[PDB]
């Protein structure tokens, strides 16, 4: 049964670095659309 | 040796969920800007 346990964190571990792969993956969405906005949302009301 | 290792796992169980926790908001954020960029898109263009 130790084995068991063992093996069930192995995969929560897994699932975590996969989750700093997911939180990387989306920062840089945060930031891409936060750039795009200070482009836009600057520009839109200059246009305005 | 088990009874250390079972907590170890309810330990890193809930680090995983509040990452996955936070998995949900982090979408739902871009979720909550994935629309007005598609949508400032129009209305710079429309004004323009």
């Amino acid at each position: 049964a130790k084995r068991k346990v063992e093996g069930d964190l192995k995969l929560t571990q897994e699932a975590v670095a996969d989750l700093e792969r997911n939180k990387k993956e989306l920062e840089q969405t945060i930031q891409r659309k936060d750039k795009e906005i200070a482009s836009l949302t600057a520009k839109l009301e200059d246009e305005q």
